[PDB]
Formats: structure tokens, sequence, C-alpha cells
DNA sequence: TCGGACAAAATGTTCT
DNA sequence: AAGAACATTTTGTCCG
């Protein structure tokens, strides 16, 4: 009820359509708006938790999108 | 040879006993001088190349050790 | 070579 | 729920 759905950290509230923490909220906006081409170094199935969420932006971003995060969600 | 044995970027010379780039040189020094309680988000065999070497410090440090890097290489 | 200082990228928190 | 500003962590380059 107060776990980030992306990294399981303590969730602040609902951001861009999904219960997430502050760090995943800002990560998501940066991933969408910025140009990076994230690439997984594993098997496209990395564990994303409070510690490990720094280790694979590709899998973190993929999880944000799959949980349904969207920038224009207030519309 | 002219390629870093850890990440396959252009090597800048032989550092801590091994042909490596400057980024792997300082990454290793920082890991050995400091803490290196890193956690892999995959299965401890992450691919370490020029872009993905940022992803997993745990597997990067393992690759430095496996290549034989050591601080007292000189003396 | 090795390492300090500087610089940049990447991530996270506070405040409105 | 959203985003600007700041702060920290992590990484990489220069060394007129
Ligand atoms: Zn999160
Ligand atoms: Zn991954
Ligand atoms: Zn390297
Ligand atoms: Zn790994």
């Amino acid at each position: 009820s107060h776990m980030c759905l992306v990294c399981s950290d303590e969730a602040s509230g609902c951001h861009y359509g999904v219960l997430t923490c502050g760090s995943c909220k800002v990560f998501f906006k940066r991933a969408v708006e910025g140009q990076h081409n994230y690439l997984c170094a594993g098997r496209n199935d990395c564990i994303i938790d409070k510690i490990r969420r720094k280790n694979c932006p590709a899998c973190r971003y993929r999880k944000c999108l799959q949980a349904g995060m969207n920038l224009e969600a207030r519309k």
C-alpha cells in the first residue's frame, strides 16, 4: 500500500499514473525526456530494488513502462 | 594488444599489473582503497564493455580481480 | 606508471 | 502529483 511498484522502496505517492518512490519518479521523467540508449548487461531481467535499481537503467525503465507510467497521465 | 582487458575500451597502459583503460584503472583503485560491497542485479556474469561497464560495479570489480589487477604490482 | 585534482554523468532529496 | 533547484554518488580525463 506504500511500496514503490518499480523498486519496492518506500513510495511517496502516485506519480505519472503509478505508485512509486521519489527516485523512480524523477528517473522516469529523465528516461523519457532525455536521450540515452540504455542497454542491459544481463538477460533483460535484472532485479530492481532499493540498492540494485542503480545498476540497470534499462531494466528500471522497462519496469516503469510496464507498470504503466506515462508523462501525460494527468490527461 | 591495445585493448583494456576489463572492458575492451582503448587501453592507456599497463595499470596495477594489467593492460587497462584509464577508467578501469581508477575504478579499481577506488574499489581497492575503499569499500566494494557491490551487489549484482543479474547473475554475477554481467557483460562489461565501454557503455555497460557503468551498469554493474560488482561484476566490473570481479573482472578486475580475475584479470589479476593488484595494487602492489610495482613494488 | 601512479595518483591528485578537476570534470562530467547519473542519481536522489527538498521544497513549492 | 509535478517539477525546479540543489545535493550526492559514481564515473571518467587531464596533468599550460
Ligand atoms: Zn522506486
Ligand atoms: Zn538489466
Ligand atoms: Zn576498461
Ligand atoms: Zn553483475
